[PDB]
């Protein structure tokens, strides 16, 4: 099989590299290592987490750490937190709390499609603030085909991808919103150290701005949906058993997620406050009785939870085998030649087009430590680059195999491959400039 | 609702305990949350893993912990080691492995209901090993209903009982052989730092003699009677697997004493599995019971909130009297007669997630090997053979809708009993 080779090519690579590297044994093994994860998740030959699994087998093996050592990255506050964020999704989808959202907002369009869709984006977007960007777009196309039921026409197609499209790409926007939406958001603040406000701080605003200018590109592409009318068939929905006590609770969590900061202070200062408060909304959504956790076992990704681990293992063997510091001497030259613009548009353009061809995750899953622990060894705050690569990552907006979101609106059998490899050849484009500018201007 | 009541109740007992208890603070706190957990975890008011959950977040709001350091108990090595069989297991379901091994042996039987039978139990526990007990019992039950088929006389329910509480029996029982099989196993484990081939050792001489002494007590009542794609890959991988973790003394040794071998070797599993392309990580990510698995970690967590707060202390001084008036027959006497009933009432796995930690810290205060209790807490734990709900074996042949609540209380009463004796022989056995 194709892939049995890739993993057979790359352990011949890592063999290669190993024995033939001329530098201090700890920069060969480091060095080797990188390569050889950087494939494995790169071309996914291997399962992200399947790969996530083998970092620490092979650190505990080439005497980097001693097993434990190893396995205790996996039980990082992040994970915990992006696990509380899991059952916080998990609940709200059990309980239909994102169905009503849906109706009582569409509803609020009369019965037009020009309110419509950009009432679907608006949705999609704030949806994947808190549930997911995969499972937030599953959840979206029944409702869009419905609604582009109305004009059939499928000569009418222009009409039926712009609202196609708009969603897929909102689920993606959606997920830079808070440190829960998208792995990479976690990758990050578990590599930095972020707080859930941390986050939203970076990435809500850049949300902000990337979903009016994306779909103004998407509008200025080819909109013809501005007269049409809707057809909402099917059974209304209506707040049920304590669909208001998901929202009261969901809003009370978000609310300490938000104020944690003087809340936490104002209790004694509590090490990761908002894991705490993650873990904490698992138990108040459980004594409410409003969500079984065979329900959390299944919403959960616990692939991703290996793989956070997985990434903060890779992040401290670059570390102890000085990796991040070699690879600092390396680029001393480079880099000082190279402006911090050019970095971050080097980045942001690296990425916003290598995201293009792997896992938004599994991306940020290998530069994420990378550039973190190289910006460490140069002395640099691995944030900007890590908040920065991690919001490039979720920027997969051409070919689909970017994000599921992509491929799941594909499949709807109708929207053409150009079609959407150009109208993210041009939103690619247009991140690189708003992260770049956003990046700079979250400077000082 | 009922358990919601539970809750409530047990929030005001912390209250009280913590505000009516005279005792240095710190035993107070451990005492008030050992009381409130072992509620929460023998009632099942809240979920089993949500219980797990609190004990951290719990320790960490009290100042007993910081929130790192609690949560970096769900990673223990232990609970990776058992992963490695939950993905070892999916990939020889998923593969059909399981199956065919029950074929194969169950054709070996020519024709015959006495031979057939006999064979039934032997598959159940033999999958148990490896796979899990709830799991083994709906795996083994249409394979179980399908011989009593022939014989199909209605009321000839002991004839067609004894085959239902044998097999939902023998995955209970079948669970005491290895590491993986039963996480009452993988909670002495990581309680007191057993490999796998040391937790074997114990175990599985006692499922040799307790499986055959649970099937006399059923007979002597009321007894009337292709090798695929890689499945031996599975197989192969599978065994390999298991060598590994036999000779993992001197293989780990003759290596550069690895910490964790059993760990590596689980989660070595895991990766041959997978680049073996015998079965999915989604296969994996199914059949692992993340629950236990955090749950594991929230026992784990307690364990260290009884040592740090001094209430190992405080009842091993408290119970200094007591013991030392018992020989150490009579308190693993008392011990393992205690849970041979519990485990009829809780959970197998929530009896062991706190009776572990209670009893092996305690016995460490005393200056004694925590291994003898830990182990002997967590075999008598999968001792649930009386009324259903004890395990859900027992309740998967139950839903039938045949067997009598009666009819299973009393062949588990005698079943109980038989084990306090076995358990307590072996455990005296095991000491010198
Ligand atoms: O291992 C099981 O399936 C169940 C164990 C228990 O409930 O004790
Ligand atoms: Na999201
Ligand atoms: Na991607
Ligand atoms: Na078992
Ligand atoms: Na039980």
């Amino acid at each position: 099989h194709r892939n049995s080779l890739i993993v057979l090519a790359d352990v011949a690579l890592f063999l290669a590299l190993y024995h033939f590297l001329p530098f201090e044994h700890n920069v060969v093994l480091g060095i080797s290592m990188l390569a050889f994860i950087a494939v494995l998740w790169l071309t996914e030959a291997l399962h992200v987490t399947v790969t996530a699994i083998l970092v620490p087998v092979m650190a505990v093996f080439f005497g980097i750490f001693e097993t434990q050592a190893a396995l205790n990255n996996f039980a990082n506050s992040i994970i915990f937190l992006f696990l509380g964020g899991f059952a916080l999704a998990a609940a709200m989808h059990h309980q239909g709390l994102d169905k009503v959202i849906a109706d009582k907002v569409l509803a609020m369009a009369q019965g037009k499609m020009s309110v419509a869709v950009f009432m679907l984006f608006g949705v999609t977007a704030l949806l994947s603030m808190w549930i997911s960007n995969t499972a937030t777009a599953a959840m979206m196309l029944p409702l869009v085909l419905g609604v582009l039921s109305k004009v059939d026409a499928d000569k009418q197609r222009s009409t039926y991808v712009f609202v196609l499209l708009g969603v897929a790409y909102s689920a993606s926007i959606g997920g830079i919103a808070t440190l829960v939406g998208s792995p990479p958001n976690a990758i990050a603040a578990a590599e930095v150290g972020l707080s859930f406000t941390d986050w939203m701080k970076f990435g809500l605003p850049t949300a902000m701005m990337m979903l009016p200018m994306a779909i103004a590109i998407l509008y200025f592409l080819l909109k013809p949906t501005l007269n049409g009318m809707f057809e909402l068939d099917r059974a209304p929905v209506n707040w049920d058993k304590g669909k208001v006590v998901t929202l009261g609770i969901f809003g009370l969590t978000v609310f300490l997620w938000i104020f944690s900061s003087p809340i936490n202070a104002a209790l004694g200062g509590f090490k990761s406050f908002d894991t705490l408060v993650a873990l904490g909304a698992i138990l108040m959504l459980s004594f409410a009785r409003v969500v079984h956790w065979k329900e959390i076992q299944k919403t959960a990704d616990w692939g991703v939870l290996l793989l956070f681990g997985g990434g903060l293992c890779l992040s401290n063997v670059l570390k102890q085998t000085g990796t991040s510091v070699f690879l600092a001497n390396a680029l001393s030259d480079m880099v000082s030649h190279m402006g911090i613009f050019v970095v971050i548009l080097v980045v942001a353009t690296f990425v916003v087009f290598l995201t293009e061809f792997a896992s938004n995750t599994a991306s940020a899953a290998l530069l994420i430590p990378v550039f973190a622990t190289v910006a460490e060894a140069f002395g640099m705050s691995p944030v900007l680059l890590s908040v920065l690569i991690a919001v490039a990552a979720s920027c997969a907006f051409m070919l689909p195999v970017a994000t599921p979101p992509n491929a799941i609106v594909f499949a709807s059998g109708h929207i053409k491959q150009s079609e959407m490899m150009r109208v993210g050849l041009y939103l690619n484009i247009a991140c690189i400039g708003l992260l770049t500018a956003i990046a700079m201007l979250f400077w000082q």
